[PDB]
């Protein structure tokens, strides 16, 4: 069945964001995650346990140097909200990495009907 | 007996609205209530103590995500006034939840002859 025990789980506002940090040093991410969780959960009025953060442990090459990227896999919020989230993530990373570092933030939409928790979709 | 102590109680313009907030995060409602009271009491020229606000504590499921809803139980005002009220509530919720979030506002009429205060009806 569905999960009607956990508060506010199926709200449209609860985009269930999974943040994936690529081409970013581990210590930066470790410092970032607590402050990002504080700011995003407030901004989106979403439970703190609705977010997941992943450091991706791969090796990158690009001519001119590799820039950091955060992929956000989520159910979607309207463009204006998405824009604000991108701005929060960028601003926090700039604090640790430079006000002109060139962060990419990319949102990838997941379908609620293709996301299953304990065998039942959203 | 009727209540002829409290000012303006039986005016037709005093619809005695009870607002019920469903599928909305508690922190949002907590923030919304004082500003909504200010705006609605001004708009309707109604005493501030004529409004009640309730956060409903249930769990919701909908395919595609659950959208917030405000139920207004009241004696009724004319269509054009009802429309303005719906627009105020919507605009204030958008400021906290997003300018493209999808709020439902539903008005439910109560009969004055079925509403008793201290054992006497309106």
């Amino acid at each position: 069945g569905v999960d009607l025990g956990t508060e506010n789980l199926y709200f449209s506002s609860n985009a269930m964001p999974h943040l994936r940090f690529r081409a970013v040093e581990a210590h930066i991410v470790e410092s970032l995650v607590p402050t990002l969780l504080n700011e995003l959960s407030s901004l989106l009025s979403t439970a703190r346990n609705a977010f997941t953060f992943e450091l991706i442990n791969t090796q990158y090459f690009a001519e001119g140097g590799v820039y950091p990227m955060v992929e956000v896999l989520w159910f979607g919020r309207e463009q204006q909200t998405q824009d604000q989230i991108a701005q929060v993530i960028t601003d926090q990373i700039r604090q640790l990495l430079g006000a002109d570092s060139h962060l990419a933030v990319v949102f990838i939409p997941l379908q609620r009907t293709a996301y299953y928790l304990d065998g039942q979709h959203f």
